[PDB]
């Protein structure tokens, strides 16, 4: 017979540095673990042909990477997909085929309870011209200039909880921020680590989904898509996530 | 030149006889209107190509049709895309490319106020062994019976507002049902307009979404996922979804 095997699935994971309950580096193979991750896992069990397959991290470990740069990498074709929590951003629906989305998303506004007087949502963060903490790597920092039309010098990344929560204490006139604006499942994790001093404020100012990002015409998407509506009503999506997420806290 | 033009999009929208916001004939042009017809319409004037087109009324008018078999008609090649409030089922997801969703769906509980002591979510639902009402033409039958494991006789098929209420209202004991399963964008409309007798019981026990479906390999659908991720972030899913729909009502 033939002596050249397939070359198996090249999976590009984001080298997360906070928030790693959803995906992260592990020390044993695969290498990789997290929500996401036991979901992809799932997901492909269900399909109907074995995929060799090998997870690579993306991303220094010092800060979280860029996610358009990852997505651009499967584009690019150095991975055939990207496994993690990447949101289904207008501008990347152009070059990939995402997934139907295995988790809900959407931005919000987090701020001190003592400030929500004066910022109360994304309009009043908006005129309010004080600093925006985002993540760094993230989709939120072009949305809120093309979107939201925050002046850029306005948004400050931050590197982890440690910072997102120090850049709210010190506050806008003392070289912090006057909120954060991040999506619901990093915001939900944060206010279980923050003690209540800090809450959602307005209305989840956007809305869309975290998916897997295949390259265009692939059919692992088509199949991939189906297997995850079959987690969501065998109960799986929700059980994986008990497994790795949970946002009960002393103070209620 | 060449004489022959070429085909139109065929466009198969559910001839609803119920919920008639979100997608229904229109004695003028183009035929139909509603919360969905102007979705898709906002998103095909995105695209940045023509997109010649016409809607096809699928259902005789009398109960709303099975949208399991107008997808089906979309996989026959009768029709090009299904329009209207078509959830994203796993069956369906084989053999038609379904956009990313343009609106969240899952299926609810409705029960009287009274009886929410016995029937207080959908496990209870199920081992009270007493019938649940649904709508017509909807997954929702087939879920129940093949992912809740309700025997199918308990499954009773109601018309339209006025059923869904006045069974409800006998319940189960005198004919009726002892609660109605349905997705929260219809339960929503059916609490604007039972004067607070009626109410969610439990937790949304599924999530899904509404999409347009297209045939496989479709570059329409990869389009058409771009726009309504660029409706999303423009307002305008929001603004569409306030023209049609509103949830107020009198008793709060
Ligand atoms: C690195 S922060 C979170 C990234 C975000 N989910 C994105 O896809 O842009
Ligand atoms: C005719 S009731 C509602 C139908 C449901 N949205 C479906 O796609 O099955
Ligand atoms: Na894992
Ligand atoms: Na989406
Ligand atoms: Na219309
Ligand atoms: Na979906």
């Amino acid at each position: 017979g033939s002596a050249m095997g397939s070359k198996p699935l090249r999976i590009g994971v984001p080298n997360r540095v906070s928030y790693t309950d959803y995906v992260s580096k592990d020390k044993n193979p695969p290498g990789v673990r997290g929500y996401c991750i036991d979901v992809f896992e799932a997901a492909i069990e269900l399909l109907p042909y074995p995929v060799p397959r090998t997870y690579i991290l993306y991303g220094d470990g010092k800060r979280n990477p860029s996610y358009d740069n990852l997505v651009n990498e499967v584009v690019a074709d150095n991975f055939d997909v990207a496994v993690g929590d990447i949101t289904i951003v207008t501008n990347r629906t152009r070059y990939v085929d995402f997934t139907q989305p295995f988790i809900e998303s959407g931005l919000v506004v987090v701020a001190p309870v003592k400030e929500a007087g004066t910022i109360e949502g994304i309009d009043s963060l908006v005129t309010s011209n004080e600093p925006i903490g985002v993540q760094d790597g993230t989709f939120a920092r072009n949305y809120l200039i093309n979107e939201l039309n925050i002046l850029p010098s306005r948004i400050v990344p931050l590197k982890d909880e440690e910072q997102y929560l120090s850049a709210l204490q010190r506050g806008p006139n003392a070289g912090g921020v006057a909120a954060i604006v991040d999506e619901l499942p990093y915001i939900e994790v944060l206010l279980t680590n923050s003690n209540c001093k800090f809450r959602t404020v307005g209305q989840e100012f956007t809305r869309t989904g975290w998916g897997f990002a295949f390259q265009r015409d692939s059919p692992l998407a088509v199949d991939m898509s189906t297997a995850i509506l079959q987690l969501s009503e065998e109960g799986e999506l929700e059980k994986i996530h008990r497994k790795w997420l949970n946002y009960k806290h002393e103070c209620s």
